[PDB]
DNA sequence: CCGACGACGCATCAGC
DNA sequence: GCTGATGCGG
DNA sequence: GTCGG
């Protein structure tokens, strides 16, 4: 945190680009500019420093020279005080409630905590679980608490079908000390890129998890991938754990080290290593490593047996988990 | 200057 | 019912 | 908002 004050400057300007403005680039921008920044390993003192660091330019290099005088930007104190961006900004804050919905919300007169539950019939199932919840998933979870949690999915995921095989992924497996929700990718034999042998995979899961009470409710639910809720059972007596977001996707088992690098993510981290294997002449998704054509088209998906593979078809140096997290 | 900016699952809606 | 576009999310 | 070409 060398350059804190510098990164969630440009983490509040992502947020009203992306939430006010619905300026989507601008958001991508200011985020890839305070990921930059963030692993600089040296105190900032001068924008013209900053602009040397690739994303940020001389708009951003402006914003860090008037923050380093005087401590706070004026655009920011004005956002700050306009009630309708500041209306719009908070209830983003909702699970399901992005940037049209909230804008759609404000100038229907809903613009607080306490208006979003007197309208409750005007939101979707989504929304309206994101609002039962909302302090709870503005909550961290403890690493601790994590492998809590770790331990249940893998144990109950076992008594379903000894063949499944969780991985928990996100920032969870890039070690971090407290996560924002866990991520859960699946694989089971019966489900490759080549065949569906077995229906219901994930639904037996989930199904499984619901039972045991572990998994409390679903904001959205497809063949490969469950969105919910999941609270860690507490003891006599004993306050009860804030409910979690928990996120679980079930890959073809063949395509494990794909599906493993994706969901450890960063997301930043997966934005630059796609964007470099594009200029490589390559496309990664979740699936698979492609190489693209003189035209421009994907190819044959390209033989992959760990994640280090796909790091080398676009030659970067392998990162582990731990280094991804930008 | 100018196009490009990662890639995609699920929910919801318009139009048929 | 479907396909396609859009919103929202990972 | 930024960048490579
Ligand atoms: N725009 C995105 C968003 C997510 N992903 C991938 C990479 C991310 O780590 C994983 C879970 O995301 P999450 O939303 O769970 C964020 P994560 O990295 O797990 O940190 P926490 O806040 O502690 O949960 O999904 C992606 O590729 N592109
Ligand atoms: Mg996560
Ligand atoms: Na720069
Ligand atoms: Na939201
Ligand atoms: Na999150």
């Amino acid at each position: 945190t060398l350059n804190g004050g510098i990164t969630d400057m440009l983490t509040e300007l992502a947020n009203f680009e992306k939430n006010v403005s619905q300026a989507i680039h601008k958001y991508n921008a200011y985020r890839k500019a305070a990921s930059v920044i963030a692993k600089y390993p040296h105190k900032i003192k001068s924008g013209a420093e900053a602009k040397k660091l690739p994303g940020v330019g001389t708009k951003i290099a402006e914003k860090i020279d008037e923050f380093l005088a005087t401590g706070k930007l004026r655009k920011l104190e004005k956002i700050r005080q306009d009630d309708t961006s500041s209306s719009i900004n908070f209830l983003t804050r909702v699970s399901g409630i992005g940037p049209s919905a909230a804008r759609k919300f404000v100038d229907e007169g809903i613009k607080t905590l306490e208006d979003l539950r007197k309208n409750e019939d005007k939101l979707n199932h989504h929304q309206r679980i994101g609002l039962k919840y909302f302090g709870d998933f503005e909550k961290r979870i403890p690493r601790e608490e994590m492998l809590q949690m770790q331990d249940i999915v893998l144990n109950e995921v076992k008594k379903v079908d000894s063949e499944y095989i969780a991985t928990v992924c996100g920032s969870f497996r890039r070690g971090a000390e407290s996560s924002g929700d866990m991520d859960v990718l699946l694989t089971h034999p019966s489900f490759t890129s080549e065949s569906t042998k077995q229906p219901k995979l994930l639904h037996q899961v989930v199904e499984q998890l619901q039972k045991v009470h572990f998994i409390t409710d679903t904001l959205s639910k497809g063949e490969t991938k469950f969105m919910g809720v999941c609270q860690l059972p507490s003891k006599n007596d004993e306050k009860e754990y804030p409910h979690r977001r928990i996120d679980i996707r079930l890959i073809p088992k063949d395509q494990y080290y794909c599906g493993v690098l994706y969901f450890t993510g960063s997301d930043i981290f997966n934005k630059n290593m796609r964007a470099h294997a594009l200029e490589k002449g390559f496309t990664i998704n979740e699936y698979t490593i492609r190489p693209l054509g003189v035209t421009g088209v994907a190819g044959e998906p390209l033989p992959v047996d760990s994640e280090k593979d796909i790091f080398d078809y676009i030659q970067w140096k392998y990162r582990e988990p731990k280094d991804r997290s930008e």
